[PDB]
């Protein structure tokens, strides 16, 4: 018989967000973003009920080079705590070696932040200087990406970054966005491209993004080795690209209600 799908996700705006009133609600009522609008156009169109849960340890997942464990949303598909994930989890080889990913539902790349007026325009220009601090989400397909570089730039960047004293690495999100816009100038954030677009149409509107993408890929819905969820998700969201439902959505999340004008 048909059991309730656990979907798993991450506090990150503005796929998953608490609503303001989420007391009153409960269940998947209390949030709402693009993963919560996309989990349920998946939902409708797989038929199968399902229940929206935040990620235990809020990580998007990595595994743990001595125990070989893996934590975040891939932790939770790989030991059998949740049915798919759906979330800005990225593509990655690692990760598609231990569970399944669709097709990406959505594009990105690594970018720069910074606050308005930093003198740098590329990755170029901050690996040639050393008055600006920068630095990356602490785990993640980001961090990893500069980790692995092999590109001279990037490299460059990878072995300032990895003994920057203070830490230029950051927790959340927020807290990176929170570290440009509060250091004068002095800190930019590399991060993903659709958070970065996102918080650039945010008040108080001091945030840019500059230069082009550092790499190119996509965020996909998970689901563990074998799931007979796979498929069905997978046409799913070939069907809601074909039928512009992911065009609209990020539209609705990003640019419609932007507060940084037109
Ligand atoms: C991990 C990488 C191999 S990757 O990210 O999968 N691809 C790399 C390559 C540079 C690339 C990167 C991103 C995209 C891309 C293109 C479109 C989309 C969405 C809008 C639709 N995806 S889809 O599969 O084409 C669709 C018919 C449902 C999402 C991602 C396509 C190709
Ligand atoms: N999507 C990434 C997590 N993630 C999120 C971000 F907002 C970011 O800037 N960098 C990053 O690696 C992943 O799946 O690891």
């Amino acid at each position: 018989a048909n059991k309730t799908v656990v979907v798993t996700t991450i506090l990150e705006s503005p796929y998953v967000m608490m609503k303001k009133n989420h007391e009153m609600l409960e269940g998947n009522e209390r949030y709402e973003g693009y993963c919560v609008d996309l989990a349920a156009e998946i939902a409708k169109h797989c038929g199968f009920k399902y229940k929206l849960t935040i990620v235990g340890d809020g990580k998007y997942g990595a595994r743990d080079a001595d125990t070989k464990i893996w934590n975040g949303m891939v932790g939770e598909l790989v030991y059998g705590k949740a049915d798919i994930a759906i979330a800005p989890l990225t593509i990655t080889l690692v990760r598609e070696e231990v569970i399944d990913f669709s097709k990406p539902f959505m594009s990105l790349g690594i970018s720069i932040m910074i606050k308005k007026g930093t003198p740098i325009e590329s990755a170029e220009d901050l690996s040639k200087q050393t008055e600006i601090a920068y630095g990356t989400l602490d785990s993640g397909s980001t961090k990893e990406f500069f980790r692995r570089s092999k590109i001279a730039v990037f490299d460059k960047m990878w072995t300032y970054m990895r003994s920057a004293e203070p830490s230029v690495f950051v927790r959340t999100t927020a807290e990176g966005v929170a570290r440009v816009r509060k250091s004068k100038g002095k800190y930019a954030y590399l991060l993903e491209s659709t958070m970065n677009e996102y918080i650039e149409q945010r008040k108080p509107c001091d945030t840019m993004k500059v230069g082009g993408n550092l790499d190119s890929k996509g965020y996909g819905i998970a689901t563990p080795k074998g799931s007979s969820l796979g498929t069905p998700v997978n046409l799913a969201v070939l069907k809601l690209s074909e039928q512009g439902v992911l065009d609209k959505l990020k539209n609705k999340w990003w640019y419609d209600k932007g507060e940084c004008g037109s």
